[PDB]
């Protein structure tokens, strides 16, 4: 809590002006040469916001219209599966895609009356739609994700449900910007109506598909035996008419702790920053349903694209390391069709009790480096049961073992703390004590320091033996590493363990420092001393450049 | 109340997409030749939709246009006041409206900060300034007043200050859709950067010279001396911050009910058909203030654009009528600076209670026909001491005599409320229930019937020897017109009256519809034969087309 009304309600003076930042889309526009106003589509899109000339109308059209040239230059002739979320921004960003799309003759499938989707059900229904066997599908996500109400995102989800790769987004990236350069000379555009009128846009209901779809993926019978008692907060997102349908149709005592969908996000409490943030892993942001936690056996959260989970039980907010480590000893004692050709995805910067679960199960382990795309191929070919990243985003298989969503799917992951505590007696937080029990528990934090371009620059492309330190904090180093196990990538910097703790350090992308991520096993005291050493060790790689 | 949900809380369901209706302003566009889509211009100025495409960027353009050609032609060059209420569309509308008067070389005055104006606020900033003797000023008001969230208004003020007459308005309006037929090839813009750079639009504070001078013309000492527990609910409206400074500056026991600005208006009341609309004077729409009225010695509400008043005592709301009958006979006993020959204006349908009062209080009485209009150039030149209409808005004269707001203004006739409750010990209430005890307590009412537009035309007019009764409802007719009494003007209809009760006709400017108005000092049943009686003459009289 840094803010000093961190964990209260929104103010009034906290608001954005919603109809002020949507005219900003049509009024203002990106500086010509000015980078900070150029199209930045990477690993979630592009994000910006209106009124800093970042996220406008000359952006999506320009992205837009780039998205329809590249998936045609790709093959791609099925419908593209346009979903939106909650904030303001979306709106004026969904109405520029379909005005584009239609002029570029792509069939368009947009959920019916204006209303929300979140990124998993976007991927749900391209895997769906192209194992049908036709044209491909693919799909864009206009969503910020957690980003305060002010701002806006927009991002591409190829054929295999996934989201989009560099291949792509550089590809998308470059057009988009070539196009802003060009005064939107090249951009294909029809108006909003003729769009509408073309027959390329359709609207039909994508929520009853996915519904009906999670009884394939999460025990749903067993959820509807135990009757438990559960809490949901929406947080204003794209998925509140899902949690609607989900208790509905399952008929699950579930109740939602409020209905609200409103722009400006002000039934929000205050993030740490102070910020209206809905990041469903923040405690100060969950302090409405936290308030309540009394009331459920077991409660939950997501942000706004969905993607992302938090779990209440009446202990408080589950830490995301600890629900992850939960979910894969539960999932691979309780999927009889994901056989041995079915391994553990985990990011490398994740708690190593990840490790201690897989290894117990007798499972494989494939440690990647950081972000969710390196999960997709294996999700897709059903090779990865499960992946999921420290920030609380994750997915896994369908019953068979073949995928629901390729990208991360925050709905499943609440869906699942249910069927946990519905088919074991015991919700996910007490699983985790006892895991803790069983391997002790572990101490993890995140750290940086300050280090020049040219230091950064140099972490990223070490190797092992310019690491000469024997010992850890006490403990023999039994690894010095610069590429993720698993896969053989690169993780863009350095991991150092010992049987009981590790460190990773990667260089800031936003600021002139490098990150730390560390854990031990042994508390708080000796993860203090790691981080020490951490310093110590990488200061002494990198002073020489 | 006729809908089953009347009185209640607005549900999710019921609200806005705000974001959604702003980006329909820039995307969505006029028919050409469709005359629903067309500017209609009049006495409240353009109110629309953007969703229906009747208030969207061209019509405003094409207005901001208009008023920028007629006020040069009217030899106004000096500033204009721009001023915009909480309504989603008057975002949009407002920015349009400073491209084009920025681009026209209009000076434009405008609020700093972002922040909202009551209409009122913008009359008085026009008399002001133009007290000085420069160059004129002139006014917009952005607000199509209590409509539901979905609606967008704007309206032009000439030097006066108060609302244009048909002289301007039908200019304005024809040239307005020339503009939109023609492709606004005749509009002149500039992009908003390049207004607020152009040296053309000044943000000043208009609240605190409004505030301050409020002394001016309420007498805020004995309000202040009286020490009275004071209620309001802004309701979301222009004024909302007019409200928290009169309660700063003049150090009074004033309490904001909801603080709440949002542009879906969710914390709303419904009215009495179910919408969701910004009405002072509706029980329906106050039912959230009404729960409270027993914590208040009085409390109040105004309308969006802050030009009407609903007064709220510990025996619930007043009806408009009734406090208008209050006002007058308070203002005329406690105002000896304002002179003999100051009269008192009275719209055509209002209550007869104000001609008893008046006549009472030995002062001349103007009736006129409908609409607030017929007292602007009396309230300016202080030949009016007050003119107030029966849908809840008036406006008075400051202590010495001169005009405050040639507009009608919510703010002062609450804050009379107040004087009247300070001064005199009693409530506005307690003083109808006296006007009651003493004239009779009348019964009111207004009915409607379908008419062809020839059966409308005719009813217009009229001569009043076509009336060829003796009698109405068992008394002789004093007075048959087919023009106000007072000031000649024709009432484009009928009023017949007796010692004892009157009614008037006049068709429906809107539907092809006669709306008869009647009232009974007698009580109901009588009011009732005036009715049946009224229907005759009406029925007789539209006995051809
Ligand atoms: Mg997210
Ligand atoms: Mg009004
Ligand atoms: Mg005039």
């Amino acid at each position: 809590a840094i803010h000093n009304r961190a964990g209260q309600p929104a103010q009034q003076s906290d608001l954005i002006n919603v109809a002020q930042l949507t005219a900003q889309y049509y009024v203002l526009k990106p500086e010509a040469g000015n980078a900070e106003h150029a199209v930045k589509f990477g690993t979630s899109g592009h994000r910006g916001s209106a009124g800093r000339h970042s996220f406008n109308e000359p952006h999506i059209l320009a992205i837009a219209q780039a998205i329809a040239e590249e998936r045609a230059k790709n093959g791609i002739t099925g419908p593209c599966y346009v979903g939106k979320d909650t904030h303001a921004l979306s709106e004026p960003a969904f109405i520029s895609v379909l005005e584009v799309l239609a002029a570029n003759g792509v069939d368009v499938i947009v959920q019916e009356n204006n209303g929300f989707t979140p990124t998993p059900a976007v991927s749900n229904a391209i895997l769906v739609h192209n194992k049908k066997g036709g044209p491909l599908a693919d799909g864009i996500v206009i969503t910020p994700s957690h980003n305060p109400p002010e701002d806006g995102g927009i991002k591409y989800n190829p054929p295999n449900g996934g989201p989009a790769d560099t291949n792509v987004t550089k590809v998308v990236e470059d057009r988009a910007n070539a196009l802003l350069a060009g005064g939107l000379q090249g951009v294909k555009r029809i108006s909003l109506d003729a769009a509408m009128a073309s027959g390329h846009v359709k609207a039909v209901d994508l929520v009853q598909p996915f519904v009906e779809g999670l009884a394939d993926i999460v025990d749903m019978a067993a959820i509807q035996k135990a009757g438990l008692t559960l809490g949901v907060d929406p947080l204003g997102g794209s998925g509140i008419e899902y949690w609607k349908r989900i208790a509905e149709h399952y008929k699950l005592n579930l109740t939602l702790v409020n209905d609200q969908v409103d722009q400006t996000f002000r039934f929000m409490h205050l993030d740490k920053d102070g910020a209206i943030r809905m990041d469903c892993s923040s405690e100060c942001a969950m302090a409405g349903l936290l308030a309540l936690r009394d009331k459920f056996d077991l409660a939950f959260a997501n942000d706004p694209d969905y993607d992302r989970h938090g779990i209440v039980t009446p202990a408080g907010l589950m830490n995301p390391n600890h629900y992850l480590a939960v979910a894969i000893n539960y999932l691979f004692q309780h999927r009889p069709l994901w056989g041995k050709d079915v391994a553990v995805g985990k990011t490398l910067v994740s708690s190593a009790m990840i490790d201690r679960v897989v290894n117990d199960l007798g499972r494989k382990l494939v440690e990647v480096p950081v972000g969710f795309k390196w999960f997709v191929d294996g999700l897709f070919d059903g090779s990865f049961g499960f992946g999921g990243e420290e920030s609380a985003g994750a997915s896994f298989l369908r019953f068979d073992g073949t995928p629901w969503s390729t990208d991360k799917d925050g709905i499943i992951m609440c869906l699942l703390a249910a069927e946990i505590t519905a088919v074991t007696g015991k919700n996910p937080q007490e699983h985790y004590n006892e895991l803790a029990a069983r391997f002790g528990a572990p101490s993890y934090n995140r750290l940086q320091a300050s280090a020049t371009s040219a230091q950064k620059a140099a972490l990223s492309k070490l190797s092992p033996e310019m690491v000469s330190a024997s010992t850890l904090a006490g403990d023999p180093i039994t690894a010095r590493l610069t590429a993720a196990p698993g896969n053989g990538a690169s993780i863009g910097g350095l991991k150092v363990m010992t049987d009981n703790g590790w460190f990773a350090a990667r260089p800031s992308g936003t600021e002139d420092a490098y990150k730390i991520y560390c854990e031990s096993f042994l508390g708080e005291e000796h993860r203090k001393q790691i981080e020490k050493e951490a310093v110590e060790i990488v200061s002494e790689v990198l002073k020489n450049a």
